[PDB]
């Protein structure tokens, strides 16, 4: 399956990968052919020179100069085409991943973390794209410079080919192994240092608590001890690197001298001229380079298949709730009547603790009901059940005689709005956080964004801002100012049903007045449900309901329960 998926990924760029491979082949050929011609020139100059050998020098040099230009052109074309293919692949990977991620259900985001998703979107896509394109060329080059070398060595001198084939490979393998060991040691040291840095950051973050308890020196001593541990760890890597650099240089130096000694004692039929010896030396180096070049190809390919395996379950995942599909209703079909019957619910994160049990509730058109009840019971979950973020274990949530499980979730969400105690604002201009509630924000005229600023009592504090409505918030804003901005979105949305969530703690005197006036027109001429924390709006509510033990224990008007004998 992995091979088929990789071929599918590479399919759109075949006409460009084929050309890249074709140019690579010629570049590699010309670069493995060069040493033969260099040896020919050297033998022309120094091996039994004739009376007039200058002409041949010029001719051969001109030929090689002509060849090198073509080689360079092929190399450049390969580089360009190989580097562009990977970018073209990674763009598509990034777009597809993001599109797949942004259409899941909310439970998936509850169990999963954002850091993992961001890491997969930032690094896995790069590794998978680079493994196929920018690594295949390196592997092909390494395989091309390891096969021609042996063939040429046996063509030139069979006697010295056997001797050289019994030295280099062992050294290269030992070097690669050692290097892996060094990498392991470095990783261990870095892990220890990261632990120390995390402790420092944690203790720096909370300084008031540290000073309150007279604990400023113990942290210093602990950090010092952690630093000594890190240094003791690093000494070993220092020793290992010293060994590597002491051994590899000697191994490299002794290889060149052995070939000269061996090829200088060969007399008779097995006699080599200077150019032949130079060619032999060049080919031996090339083979030695090739082995190390080949190892990295396998390493990077394995990492790339790992990254691809990590990526290839998010794209093929299937959402558990329907998105953008269902039925739609006319203008008069809905009057705003919401009916809840026998609802059972429990957060997926902690199924143990139940929240709603035998929940029945009716809200007629044009009626302001208040769900006043004990605090901390999580009655806010009703908002997440009307919007269709979750589903109940057992029950029905019907709107005008139809279960919301058959309605289009995107169309339903438009007709139901909300205002929160702590509105969440994006990193954008103030005007860009008010047009988010319109159907087409890209076609909103500033005439409108001005009308709702006065209605929401926002045009007062905005004017003080030097940039007016272009101020970027994410710029600090007051708690009471965030509210008045939120009502700006609600006014522009123009919902037919409103869900509200009041703040447990009263705001400032200035905010307690401006905010209240704005909400008066947001509760005018619409069906509204108020989850209140204080008895301020309880009297004005048309009806009131008390939620006890996740149930509608009592149902009565403001004076119905107050006038009862048990009071
Ligand atoms: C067997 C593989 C093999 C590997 C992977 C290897 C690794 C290293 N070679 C180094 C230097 C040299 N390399 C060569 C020639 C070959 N390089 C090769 O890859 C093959 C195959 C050769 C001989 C044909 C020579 C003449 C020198 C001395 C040049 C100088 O003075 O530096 C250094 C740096 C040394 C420092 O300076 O600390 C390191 C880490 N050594 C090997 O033999
Ligand atoms: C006759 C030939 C084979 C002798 C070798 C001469 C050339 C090819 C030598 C001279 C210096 C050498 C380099 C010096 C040190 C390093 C750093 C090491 O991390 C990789 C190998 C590398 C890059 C060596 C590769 C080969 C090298 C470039």
């Amino acid at each position: 399956p992995e091979a088929r998926k990789l071929l599918g990924l590479a399919y759109p760029e075949r006409r460009r990968l084929a050309a890249a491979v074709g140019f690579l082949t010629m570049s590699s050929v010309i670069s493995m052919s060069a040493p033969f011609f260099l040896g020919k020139i050297i033998d022309v100059i120094y091996t039994n020179p004739t009376v007039d050998y200058s002409d041949n020098l010029t001719r051969l040099c001109l030929g090689l100069s002509a060849v090198f230009l073509c080689g360079a052109a092929a190399n450049a074309i390969r580089v360009y085409l190989m580097q562009t293919s990977g970018q073209r692949i990674v763009n598509r990977l990034r777009t597809s991943l993001f599109s797949s991620i942004l259409r899941q259900e909310v439970a998936f985001f509850d169990k999963t973390r954002t850091g993992e998703l961001i890491n997969r979107l930032s690094s896995d896509t790069a590794l998978l794209g680079r493994s196929v394109t920018e690594n295949l060329s390196d592997g092909l080059r390494a395989g091309a410079q390891a096969s021609v070398g042996i063939s040429m060595m046996f063509f030139v001198s069979p006697n010295l080919a056997t001797f050289v084939l019994s030295v280099v490979p062992p050294v290269s393998i030992i070097a690669v192994i050692y290097g892996r060991y060094l990498r392991k040691l470095t990783k261990v040291t870095q892990d220890s240092l990261a632990q120390a840095t995390q402790l420092a950051e944690e203790r720096i973050g909370n300084v008031r608590t540290v000073r309150a308890f007279g604990k400023e020196m113990t942290e210093i001593e602990k950090y010092a001890s952690k630093v000594d541990h890190v240094m003791q760890l690093a000494r070993k890597e220092a020793f290992a690197r010293a060994g590597f650099f002491g051994a590899t240089g000697l191994s490299g130096n002794l290889i060149v001298l052995s070939v000269l000694y061996k090829g200088g004692l060969l007399m008779g039929s097995a006699h080599m001229t200077v150019g032949e010896l130079s060619s032999f030396l060049m080919y031996a180096f090339w083979v030695g380079i090739s082995i190390g070049g080949l190892s990295s190809f396998y390493s990077e390919l394995m990492k790339g298949l790992g990254a691809g395996g990590r990526l290839w379950e998010l794209l093929e995942r299937e959402p558990k709730l329907p998105f953008n599909e269902g039925v739609i209703l006319n203008e008069k079909s809905f009057q705003g009547a919401l009916e809840f019957k026998n609802v059972h619910f429990a957060y997926p994160a902690r199924p143990e603790v139940p929240i709603f049990q035998d929940f029945s509730l009716s809200i007629p058109s044009g009626s302001v009901t208040a769900l006043v009840g004990p605090s901390g019971s999580g009655k806010s979950t009703v908002l997440s059940l009307l919007l269709r973020l979750y589903d109940p274990a057992s029950g029905t949530i019907s709107l005008d005689g139809h279960d919301i499980r058959q309605l289009n979730p995107v169309w339903l969400r438009s007709k139901i709005g909300t205002v929160s105690q702590e509105p969440i604002l994006f990193s954008c201009s103030i005007a860009e956080n008010i047009a988010y509630g319109a159907d087409d924000p890209s076609s909103v005229t500033a005439e409108e964004i001005q009308r709702v600023a006065e209605v929401a009592n926002a045009v007062a504090f905005i004017r003080n801002f030097p940039q007016g409505f272009n101020t970027v918030v994410g710029v600090l804003l007051s708690g009471g100012q965030k509210q008045r901005i939120a009502i700006a979105r609600a006014l522009l949305k123009n919902p037919k049903i409103l869900l509200l969530d009041q703040a447990t703690s009263a705001l400032d005197a200035e905010n307690e007045y401006l905010v209240q006036e704005a909400l008066d027109r947001l509760m005018d001429g619409r069906t509204v449900l108020v989850i209140a924390h204080r008895l301020s709006t309880i009297k004005n509510a048309n009806m009131v309901a008390v939620l006890d033990q996740g149930k509608i224990t009592e149902y009565g008007k403001h004076e119905e329960l107050l006038s009862k004998p048990n009071g």
